[PDB]
């Protein structure tokens, strides 16, 4: 098929967009979708040179970290489940100063591949701290292009439509990082799209499963924590569970990986199993958002049944405006629709 033709390693794209692609996200994430750069799980996108969120970052020190969380990672053998640990308020000054102390700071290294092996080898060791889960932006308020607070997508027809904000999701999250500081697998809530923007500071790496093979690393999952699989129907998005590379490949789960360096964006698809980590001291930002082909995805979506993880979007909207043919077959159990996670999103069409 055609779909299947286009990126059929599914392997990370890189896009370079001048300033006019840039200027409408919408339209840029089907034009990515029509270069197939949905099929592995994530993209990453650099902007224009001459693009900037922000004039300056020197004016954050006294900004407040509410609810920095201790990551205490227990396993072995590339089999790793991370505990949360509240630690008090701080600023970001207080954060940066802790993050570049000699106890914290990044390890020596040459080649990114010998600090992703210290990552490995140590990240049960000498816990670090996340500033995770920040409420707020660091754009500035006249930036319209790629703007994480106001992408205008059809996500925003949940706030409109029913006044209702979901933190993180239809609003934005900053992640101030440090070495060794990590993000469990998980796909995002709904199984949305993410961005995520690196403003400043050392890299983080990614790593992608194609959503195409999300099944393949879910079944591995299940297989090595029998336990969390009998408690929730969806325990990957508990975002406690890492699984090394070295695991995938042991077990043939297709992935790829990537480094996102500041001033960068990555993209995340619908349905996109990613996990990673932070290099050093960095902030970036995030939000999710949609298109017409993730209503099918949010339809399908296996939520957590355990509580632990409480985001849930009402379809019922989506389906009525988007899929009215459907909609009666859909609220009687009787959509059996199935996803192709080949195609693009159908306004990429142009393209
Ligand atoms: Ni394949
Ligand atoms: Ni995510
Ligand atoms: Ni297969
Ligand atoms: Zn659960």
């Amino acid at each position: 098929s055609e779909s299947e033709t286009l990126n059929p390693s599914a392997r990370i794209m890189t896009f370079y967009p001048t300033m006019e692609e840039f200027r409408n996200f919408s339209r840029y994430i089907a034009y990515i979708e029509s270069q197939g750069a949905h099929r592995a799980g994530l993209a990453k996108v650099v902007p224009p040179k001459e693009w900037k969120p922000r004039a300056s970052y020197d004016d954050i020190d006294d900004l407040v970290i509410p609810a920095p969380i201790q990551q205490l990672v227990t396993g072995q053998s590339g089999l790793f489940t991370q505990y949360n640990i509240q630690k008090k308020a701080m600023t970001v000054r207080e954060f940066r100063k802790i993050a570049n102390s000699d106890k914290y700071c990044t390890p020596r290294y040459s080649e990114f591949e010998e600090l992703e092996r210290k990552y490995w080898k140590n990240l049960t060791f000498n816990p670090p701290i996340y500033g995770a889960d920040v409420n707020g932006t660091l754009y500035e308020k006249h930036v319209d292009e790629w703007n994480i607070g106001r992408l205008r997508t059809i996500l925003d027809l949940v706030e409109k439509e029913s006044g209702i904000t979901i933190e993180g999701v239809n609003t934005p999250y900053l992640y101030f990082g440090m070495w060794k500081t990590s993000f469990a697998w998980h796909t995002e809530d709904m199984d949305l799209y993410s961005i995520n923007y690196l403003h400043f500071g050392e890299p983080k790496s990614w790593y992608s499963v194609p959503p195409e093979h999300g099944k393949r690393l879910e079944r591995l999952a299940k297989g090595f924590f029998p336990g969390s699989a009998q408690s929730c129907e969806a325990f990957l998005r508990h975002k406690m569970t890492l699984i090394s590379p070295l695991m995938l490949k042991k077990y043939g789960i297709p992935f790829d990986k990537v480094t996102q360096e500041a001033g960068e964006f990555m993209i995340t698809f619908p349905y996109g199993y990613h996990a990673g980590f932070n290099h050093g001291f960095n902030c970036a930002e995030s939000t999710n958002f949609a298109t017409r082909r993730w209503i099918e995805y949010g339809k399908q979506a296996v939520l957590c049944s355990c509580r632990k993880d409480m985001v849930k979007i009402s379809m019922d909207v989506f389906v009525r405006k988007f899929q009215p043919e459907r909609y009666k077959l859909w609220k009687a159990g009787k959509d059996n629709t199935v996803i192709d996670h080949t195609l693009p999103t159908p306004e990429a069409a142009e393209f």
